[PDB]
């Protein structure tokens, strides 16, 4: 089939076409927030995806809104980075990096100095993050209050996102994804619900894009529109937040936006039945009408929906997530079509190498 068959995402060519999506798992050095040789085990035995996208990695110190997330500001970070892709392309894998900016969903303790998160307006999120208690477990918290971002420290952002994206060159990356999605800072000055701004960032889709359309001609400047992908959830209510009355209308316009630019790849996170409507096949007609590049699906995905959306020519791949997180050889089992090893999802978040690297092989 096509799922096995190579594809140019970007200035890389993916082996196959079952990619791996951006999975957190809590699991970095802290202080410091820096990521562990056990997570370049975990990424390295994985390393049969076409394109491996890392966890949400922080831009600066002001984004860290999970406790246990790695960064790719420090040094330190990029060193331990360095030696993770080593192992993945050591196993000819290919792995990007998602940098995001947690913003709202944050927690006062893990920011520094102890001062408020960061976000579009100084509206709640609702949501909880993931701290950690003396034992180092991952527990459950409401999200501090944020405060509203000055104009005069937007440029701030758009700068520490590609200083990022030139840490993410040297830390040895291929491509590099931007966390646009699930209710966080890109995705924060997006949705309506989320941004009641009255600058030139909000009120209209084109200042509630402005943003994000910035880091992605940011990225395109640094490296290279070849190396630049963005993660976006248009349609559905994800982590809490929507994407307000329009969110098809608005949609559309960030796409088109992001299809003249000619940027790697755009990841498309489709919600479930709680979320929303899923795609329809006319929708996803009008979002190819306007890019024209690798469009990456994720979201409830089987194998039969990913044939039968890359025989249409309305994808070009699919990411799965909790089935990489308990089947380091998915693309040898979903060829062979062998059993998927059972999911243990109270280990997902925090914790050691149980449920992280123990996952056996076919
Ligand atoms: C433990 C866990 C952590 C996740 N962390 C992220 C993240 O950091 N950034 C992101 O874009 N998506 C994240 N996701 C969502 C996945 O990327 C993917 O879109 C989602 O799991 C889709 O479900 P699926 O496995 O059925 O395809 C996470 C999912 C899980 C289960």
């Amino acid at each position: 089939e096509k799922l096995y068959s190579p594809l140019k995402v970007g200035a890389i060519t993916a082996a196959n076409r079952i990619f791996m999506a951006p999975l957190t798992r809590l699991r970095s050095i802290e202080p410091g927030d820096i990521p562990t040789p056990l997570m370049a085990e975990y990424y390295r035995q994985r390393a049969s995806a076409g394109l491996i996208i890392s966890e949400a990695t922080q831009i600066s110190a002001q984004a860290k809104g999970y406790a246990g997330a790695p960064g790719i500001h420090s040094p330190e970070q990029i060193a331990a980075w360095k030696k993770i892709t080593a192992g993945v392309h050591a196993e000819n894998g290919h792995m990007a990096v998602q940098l995001w900016h947690t913003g709202r969903i944050s927690h006062a303790s893990l920011q520094p100095g102890g001062q408020a998160p960061v976000a579009p307006s100084a509206l709640s999120a609702g949501t909880r993050t993931s701290l950690r208690d003396e034992n180092g477990q991952a527990i459950r918290v409401e999200t501090s209050m944020p405060r509203a971002l000055e104009l005069e420290e937007i440029p701030g952002i758009v700068n520490d996102f590609r200083q990022a994206i030139a840490n993410a060159r040297e830390a040895g990356f291929d491509l590099v994804e931007l966390h646009s999605a699930h209710g966080y800072l890109l995705h924060q000055f997006l949705s309506p619900s989320s941004n009641h701004r009255t600058d030139q960032y909000g009120g209209s889709v084109e200042n509630r894009a402005r943003l994000v359309l910035e880091v992605v001609d940011a990225g395109i400047e640094e490296w290279g529109a070849d190396r630049i992908g963005i993660r976006v959830s248009p349609i559905g209510t994800f982590q809490n937040t929507d994407n307000g009355p329009n969110e098809e209308a608005d949609a559309l316009y960030l796409i088109e936006q992001l299809g003249k630019r000619g940027i790697a790849y755009l990841h498309m996170s489709e919600p479930d039945w709680a979320g929303g409507e899923p795609y329809t096949d006319a929708f996803r007609e009008k979002v190819r009408a306007r890019f024209h590049g690798p469009i990456i699906g994720a979201g409830a995905y089987t194998v039969e929906k990913a044939e039968t959306l890359i025989g249409k020519g309305l994808i070009d791949a699919v990411a799965f997530g909790r089935d990489w997180i308990a089947n380091p050889d998915l693309v040898a089992r979903l060829q062979r079509k062998a059993e998927l090893n059972p999911q243990r999802a109270e280990s997902f978040y925090g914790g050691g190498a149980e449920g992280y690297t123990d996952y056996p092989t076919l």
